RNA sequence: GUUGGUUCUAUUUCUAGGACCUGAUUAAUAGGGACGGUCGGGGGCAUCAGUAUUCAAUUGUC
């Protein structure tokens, strides 16, 4: 219903607040009303560039569901093929900069007391 | 059922996946073993005691 009236919708701005929104969603619920945010937004992309910024993050059963929620995403193009590869870039340079972060801080046991606890 | 490295996280918090750095019935009014308080002219060594016996000394009496 929400996103009936989203459609029935400041619009550009009201367009990017819900797009802020289902990248602040993207637990299993949580995931279905992303993938479902998703498919009421899928112009195809001149709106949809501050709307991928999670959906191809995402590309455990509720795991290979949310594989599946990618896959979706994914098939459902020239300028959005443009946008998602620079949004592939610029996650790669969010990366660079979590590991630069990191660098700079260097939890030594604590990164393998997870997995040892994990298994 | 003991190390190092990868990416994902929003208001440094706090996070997800690799490698690599010891086997399986019951517990007999069968059994041996441990433990507890014991028990016995049981044994070995060391020690203590007894009054006899023998010997010696000192006497006493015939």
């Amino acid at each position: 219903n929400i996103s009936i009236l989203w459609k029935e919708q400041t619009g550009e701005d009201l367009k990017y607040t819900t797009a802020i929104d289902y990248m602040v969603t993207r637990g299993i619920i949580r995931s279905d009303e992303h993938r479902m945010d998703s498919f009421m937004s899928k112009a195809l992309l001149v709106q949809v560039l501050d709307e991928d910024e999670v959906i191809a993050e995402g590309e455990y059963l509720e795991t290979y569901y949310s594989r599946a929620v990618d896959e979706e995403q994914e098939e459902l193009l020239e300028d959005k093929l443009q946008v998602s590869d620079f949004t592939k870039i610029y996650t790669a340079v969010k990366q660079t900069v979590l590991e630069r972060r990191k660098e700079r801080r260097s939890a030594d046991k604590k990164l393998r007391k997870h997995a040892r606890s994990r298994e």
